[PDB]
């Protein structure tokens, strides 16, 4: 049964993200739009459950091992491109984009523009997944990554959508080792569908 460990456990991947868990039990399978899957996992366990994936990264190695695990599971639904999300425009209607973990790396100047075009590349009705780091007053961004949410920025980039599930929660970067400290800092993490 191809559930959140089974590709986990077989290729030896990252578990599926919990958003990702949660987020099928509201959006149908679909045409789907994987941006940035990074190892697959999340591209990997919605291809076999009925999604129509189409999975980018920018890591050529990353894709060739979703291509190579694609050919064994005999997933003729998933489709992967090797792109630079700096650097990249597309068109298309999907009924599901999301985009777990991926933001926070890019060059702030991206961010504006590549969100436009997830909402555009959205159908009606049509949902939009992401999960991403912030920078707050109570939590400032400690880690340096190049891009960072501000306090209701996630929110006004989708205002006319429906937040089904937003947070802006107090979260964490740990380690599952003995002497692992533990960094504290909110994560933007919303579900928005289109109207």
């Amino acid at each position: 049964i191809r559930d959140e460990n089974y590709f986990t456990d077989k290729y030896e991947l990252t578990r599926t993200h919990s958003e990702v868990l949660e987020a099928v039990k509201v959006v149908k399978p679909g045409k789907t739009l994987d941006l940035g899957c990074g190892n697959g996992r999340n591209s990997l366990y919605l291809a076999a459950n009925g999604y129509d994936v189409d999975a980018w990264d920018k890591n050529a190695m990353s894709i060739a091992n979703v291509e190579r695990i694609k050919s064994i599971e005999n997933l003729d639904n998933l489709h992967t491109r090797v792109v630079d999300l700096n650097n990249l425009t597309f068109d298309g209607e999907y009924d599901f984009i999301l985009s777990t973990v991926v933001l926070m790396f890019l060059e702030a100047k991206t961010i504006p523009g590549l969100i436009a075009n997830m909402q555009r590349c959205t159908k009606p009705g049509g949902y939009n997944l992401i999960v991403a780091a912030m920078d707050t007053a109570d939590y400032p961004c400690t880690v340096g990554f190049p891009f960072a949410f501000k306090e209701g920025e996630l929110r006004r980039y989708y205002e006319g959508w429906e937040m089904v599930k937003y947070n802006e929660d107090v979260g964490e970067l740990h380690r599952t080792d003995a002497n692992g400290n533990r960094i504290k800092l909110r994560f933007a993490t919303m579900l928005a569908r289109k109207k």
